[PDB]
């Protein structure tokens, strides 16, 4: 059972994301 383990992932995925959407010539 997990509700909010979601939101960690989004939230991770959305500040990873940009680490490498910023930083890919």
């Amino acid at each position: 059972h997990a509700w909010y383990s979601h939101y960690v992932l989004k939230f991770f995925l959305l500040v990873f994301g940009e680490n490498g959407v910023f930083f890919y010539k």
